[PDB]
């Protein structure tokens, strides 16, 4: 029972870098927390990260083809990519948009998401735990 | 830990009314779902609903005086009330903003919240499960 | 067949106060006129005024729960209250928004209404006669 | 005791065309309904329609010179024509602006009217009955 | 030198109607004043007025073909007509845009002209004398 | 298949005037080109041009009643006329909006069209060949 | 003689809460200070506070009936309440708007007041002292 | 009749500099042209120029105390100076605003003037002849 | 000559088999064949390429600039977002035709601004897959 | 303590000019009212006025070097001068911004001030007494 | 021939270094004059450094640079965001015009992010402190 | 001290292409100038260009890990990429944004940069010398 967790640009540097903004949990550690949560919930999680929009697009395409759910933290592309929104709008299974930081407590431009209108829902500002909460929503359909 | 769940105007009519927009769970069923989850999590939850902004402020003021966290669905007041923002800004414990519907998939005016900048985080679009995921975040502190 | 006529804040002071803006008809006179008109049309009118948004909401919920039509002059809340729009949006019977003054010949902020998009129709600037015309529309459906 | 009902562009196609938006009553049927109501009220109704802004302006100039009340559904020109607004501004008798459809539940651009600020009042969204309610107002004023 | 003076919608009613706004001089009186001033300057003035945009465009098309200058008071069309701008932009002889009233001392929407950017110049607010002053400019070159 | 090609204000002057902006083809030459291409395609084209909005609306009403497609270059009316949009919105056959010039390489105001949202599609900047391409689209339905 | 000082929502928590933003003076201490100052000026101060818009409207109605001056710190309602502005607009005696904090040094949204254009004057950012200065104004008229 | 012609910053360098924007006529030449024109009209013209806003305000103050008309080319201050507008608003004799260039055919910012709303009228884009047309207007009143 | 490059941007490799209600039922392969058939009618050669990679798109645009060949471009979502793509297209000396399969003016407001239109020779919107074939015929004649 | 009261352009004309807008007190009389009120408070007031922005800046620099507070009515520069704002931001002692008129009951452009965000506070609409109230604030520090 | 370059500083810059030294540095206007004169000597230029709080004085300096056909390095301080008159005087310059801001005007209030001068300037240097003037001088010395 | 000079999309085509916009110096020639100049300064420059946003992010991540300064000409990404801004914001060493062209003398959209607010400084419009000037800044910190 497969859920894709997909992280966009720069997020490979979590924890190690920008800890005051995005937390101390590294990308490897987050993969381990997601896999733990997934197991408890009876799901298989697949965690991917890329700085390449083309790569991200390809993973979304695969998830639309497999009709699998997607938890997506698109990084800066959240606020800028129509191409990413159009790939995501193809998904039939739920799409949960996640932001680690509270985008509403930062610069104004971070308060607009291209993904939110086509997502099932959005979790913002709850740190790493956002991913884990999103998983639990998907376990409940 | 004591967690205050507070619902704003009209939300007493959940499930019985507007089920296409806000779900089929009644307010009474919500309260019991929340108590069930709080028990599992080892928290105590107190859920309250009012159509009166003054009553909402009073509950916020009490959570402020007790340093207790708040999970708040302010209903229409999310987009309109600076008084409620200012009450909420005094809270020292976490404040989680919850919207049952995906306010990003509705009218443009719903895409702006006065609470998000001062909230710890926001959960939108995940139905009644939003309140349960918020509790789970507060349990992990 | 019952029609609810609901007046929002300050409108208890009609006639006696601000006559150059909202006319020289008092709220007591307006109730008697409306009852008179309702009698001739074979309707029953229940006319209620409050300065409290919560009380205005409760009256709207009652019309919703009764599937009775509403003629609403929300006063200042017309331009500010999403909570009120949301309660009115749940009405299954007609809603006619009424403004005594011509809100388009005043400050630009009075030219936007949260109610209009969700109302059946709107009558503006015809004085107290707007309520009587709204009745007659309801009498024919 | 003579009232001019002026319909702007495309409105000769009412009923037989675009029923879902502007209703199933044809322009002929509308003229007949207006004349019947005028008879009931003790008024004479002169109902004219034109696709030409120049012809509409001439009819407005004529009502200005005759000191006759006007009920105007200007159609598209409502949102676009300063010239029509300036012609209306010299009317000494009342001007009632009428829209069949609820212009506030349609494209954002329909929510601005060059006419409303200079009108005695405005009726929107009440269908064809809006002309009949405008007539009744004029009969009582 | 043949100079065309062209007046747009409603200006056939100058002097008689709206004199607090556009002065007390009538359109027949204006023609006379312009003709007299033209004789003094050694020009011939042709003065026309129409409420019909198509008619105004035909007059502009004729001045374009004859390479004759235009003094234009487009009335409300100043703020609204791209088609009139496009016809005026063809003129090879000078175009002088004239407003009797001071459009900057009125509604905000009067402060934008589609004609000013393509005109040789603009005269506003100087009453009927604007036309006479434009004529003298055109005599000088 | 009958196809109506409708040109709006000023476009009677194609080619002999403003050749740098709208090309060297005259209106008479355009009709001939269009007729010869419709002949090759197995279609009959009726080409009409008018500076009068009322006249344009009449031809659009006719195409609606006849269920015939329209290729429309509305000229300046593109950017200004809601009445023209509303008449076009009733067409049941395809509507193709054509602009000879590239309206996106010119003033900011030419970048918005009231017609594009209700057209089947739009061709901009391809010169007179744009009418002939529109014709080929209609030949393939 | 009587001056009405009215404090809006959350201001009962002055002093003991948010001392960095609104000062260390409690609402009880403020009442005492105003009452003493007023008495030294030969005035009698009545100091009110409520979290309920409706109660605030009721106090302003009574000050309008009594033709007494009002010093009003509306809190969050300053930026949001048209109903309050409308009640305040009928006051015949002076209306002084007071803000303890400098609203122009905080979020952009606090730089707009619905009250300031209908107030006699406004004092901002002078702390608790603003209410005492407002009293001294009223003592001079 | 004494008329003051006042030129603002940089205009001492007219004619010699920026001749492609503001013409070839020098400030010395412009003074002699204005003096010759004024003799012809039976007026006295006093022509002054300064780069100093304080000095232009002092001249406007003198024309206010003396109730003398002003022809003002404020140059860049037209778009920026509220202090200059406020001095000019005090003038009881006419105020004619002049721009040598067509400010509507240049950058967007030159299309708003602080002076135009408090001016008697405005003349734009007719080069130096603007000052002469304004003199002639004042000779007539 | 008359070699023309048809370039499709992101997600457009999934034409026809996916989102048929918004972009039509013609597949990318089918579209390549239709354009080739049309190209043979017109006496020109069409090269059709597609990529989800902005850098790849830019490379194809550079190659067209260097070869002074015209381009028919459907940039997909990048139409609305990429200044880099606009700047590469602005170097083109031969014509550039912007094509959208859907009618972008009947959709979300953000789709009604293109960064490419001001620098394109022209734009065809809303005419389905036939927009590419119409752009080819324009190019065959100028 | 030395307090500096600084008046900006045109305020040397107070009283004698524009009486209905800025009151009937002359600048000479304002200076004596201030000096007297300062004595009473045991302060020394220095009151100065200039139409020259460079002069106001010099006075502000001098207060910065002396660590003296300033009461500033900048007149038109309030809404326009970033240089004045930056000079004022250098002040370590309090800065009180004063407007005689209620700038929020006038043109929209006067509702924005460059000074308010850097001033300690602001007093608007209380006439000449606003300076006296500012002085009293400064007496209490 | 020793090329003359005019360095013109607008309002409040005579108080450089009074505050906010993290935004504007701790170097004073007179110390700046000396650093610029020295760098200019090294480059073979002659720097004329002038400062005024009077817009009319700044226009008069710009008028002289226009008549002399001399390059200008301009830090107009607050008038950058407000003065059309200053822009229109600068538009008349035939030699290069380099706009300099000591602070990073894009890291501060939004109203600082618009300059009336940048469109008419040869180019603009921002956020590089006082070194911005010296870099402007070096650009002028090369081209 | 190693300095990274990173050029974004299409800049590999400098000099040979678009010379009227970005100069006659090729990218190879620019690499030449920079390496030399850096050596003169006692620095070592590593100059890289790519059309791939993911490749540019990788080079930024490397400079962030190495604590090395960055001279960045992002090309069109300057106006569009929040992902690039976020990668840059992590740099601890100085970041200098360079534009060869004067972006303020072009289209309005080029006047906004996502990089400038997080950069140390920005050099624009100085052609290729802007890179050399930036190196000289970094030689000094
Ligand atoms: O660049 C980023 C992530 C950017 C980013 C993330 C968010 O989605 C979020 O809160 O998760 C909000 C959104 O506005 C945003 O752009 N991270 C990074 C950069 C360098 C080093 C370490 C981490
Ligand atoms: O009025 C409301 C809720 C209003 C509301 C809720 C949200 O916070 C949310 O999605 O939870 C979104 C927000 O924009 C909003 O205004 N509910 C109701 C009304 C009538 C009958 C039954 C229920
Ligand atoms: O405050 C009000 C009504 C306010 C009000 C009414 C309108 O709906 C309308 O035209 O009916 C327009 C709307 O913009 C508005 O806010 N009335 C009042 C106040 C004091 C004393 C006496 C009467
Ligand atoms: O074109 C129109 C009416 C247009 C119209 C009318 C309104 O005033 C109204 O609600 O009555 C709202 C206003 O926004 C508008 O433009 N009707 C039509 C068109 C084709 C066929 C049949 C009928
Ligand atoms: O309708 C009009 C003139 C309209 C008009 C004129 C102006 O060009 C000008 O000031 O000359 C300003 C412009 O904003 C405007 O719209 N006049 C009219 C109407 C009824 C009766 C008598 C006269
Ligand atoms: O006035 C016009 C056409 C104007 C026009 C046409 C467009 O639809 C187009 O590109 O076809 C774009 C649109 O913005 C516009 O308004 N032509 C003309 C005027 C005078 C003399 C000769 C010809
Ligand atoms: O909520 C408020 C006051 C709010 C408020 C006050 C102001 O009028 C002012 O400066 O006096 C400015 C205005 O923008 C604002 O909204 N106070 C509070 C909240 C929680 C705990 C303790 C005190
Ligand atoms: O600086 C200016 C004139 C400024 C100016 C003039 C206008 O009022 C007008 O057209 O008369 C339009 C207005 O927008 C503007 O700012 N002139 C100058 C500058 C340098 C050398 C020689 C002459
Ligand atoms: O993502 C896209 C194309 C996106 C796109 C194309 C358009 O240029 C156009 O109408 O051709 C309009 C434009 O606004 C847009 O972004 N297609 C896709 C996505 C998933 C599966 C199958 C196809
Ligand atoms: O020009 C002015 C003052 C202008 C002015 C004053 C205010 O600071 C204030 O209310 O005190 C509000 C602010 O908006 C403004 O511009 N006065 C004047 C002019 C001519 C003759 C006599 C007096
Ligand atoms: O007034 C100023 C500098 C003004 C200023 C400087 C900038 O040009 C720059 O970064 O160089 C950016 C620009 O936004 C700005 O206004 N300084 C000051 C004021 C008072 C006391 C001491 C120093
Ligand atoms: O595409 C670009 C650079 C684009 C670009 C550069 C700038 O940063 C700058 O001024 O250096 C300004 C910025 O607005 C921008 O987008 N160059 C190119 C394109 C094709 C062929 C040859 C060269």
């Amino acid at each position: 029972l497969i859920v894709n967790v997909i992280n966009g640009p720069n997020l490979g540097r979590l924890g190690r870098r920008e800890p005051a903004v995005y937390g101390g949990t590294t990308h490897d550690e987050l993969v381990a927390l997601i896999e733990r949560e997934a197991a408890e919930l009876g799901l298989k999680a697949v965690v991917r990260q890329s700085d390449s929009e083309a790569q991200l697009l390809d993973w979304i395409h695969q998830a639309a083809d497999a009709a699998e759910p997607v938890i997506l933290n698109a990084g800066g592309l959240t606020h800028t990519s129509v191409a990413l929104r159009d790939a995501c709008a193809e998904l039939s299974a739920p799409l949960i948009e996640v932001h680690i930081s509270n985008v509403h407590a930062r610069e104004e431009f971070r308060r607009h998401s291209y993904l939110s209108p086509i997502a099932t829902g959005v979790i913002v500002g709850l740190g790493i735990q956002g991913y884990l909460l999103a998983l639990r929503y998907l376990a409940e359909h």
